[PDB]
């Protein structure tokens, strides 16, 4: 298990998508450059406090931009998923968790119940990986994030997939 810093955000982060995040308050912005002094990463998980939820997302720190404005804008994209075992909260407000990691997305290529899945994706605007179309339609289609949730909490490309199912439109 892997103590891992969780930033707080209002949407999951799904594995291969991207967001940029305006970081500016003084206990975030002190976090990104003591990690990226260490070299070690944070994740986003989303909040629901009106606490993590239970799934997150390792991100990677794309791109660095300091605005006209002076607040920094990180390009994120999601890494690898994780599991928040336990998390605690500092006197200044982050929330650090005890996280697990999952199973790396397989290349399993997908089921003949699903390759309709992936023509209604291509459409939308290497392919035939179960993991790589379900994280993409997911981030598409208009999706809850309560629905964007489940996906990530489910570990299993085609499983995901089959819900994923349900949830179109």
């Amino acid at each position: 298990i892997t103590s891992l810093p969780l930033f707080p955000l209002h949407s999951v982060l799904l594995p291969g998508a991207t967001i940029g995040l305006r970081v500016f308050e003084r206990r975030y912005l002190d976090l990104v450059r003591d990690c990226g002094r260490t070299g070690s990463s944070f994740g986003v998980c989303l909040i629901l406090d009106g606490v993590p939820a239970a799934y997150g997302t390792e991100v990677r720190i794309e791109d660095f931009d300091v605005g006209n404005d002076g607040v920094l804008v990180l390009r994120l994209r999601g890494t690898r998923r994780f599991r928040v075992q336990r998390s605690r909260v500092r006197d200044n407000g982050l929330v650090v968790g005890e996280v697990s990691w999952c199973e790396p997305d397989s290349d399993d290529e997908l089921r003949p119940e699903h390759g309709l899945l992936a023509t209604v994706l291509e459409r939308m605007l290497l392919l035939d990986q179960a993991a790589w179309v379900g994280w993409r339609l997911a981030e598409l289609l208009p999706l809850s994030e309560g629905q964007r949730l489940s996906l990530l909490q489910e570990d299993d490309p085609h499983r995901r997939l089959e819900q994923l199912l349900a949830w179109m439109p």
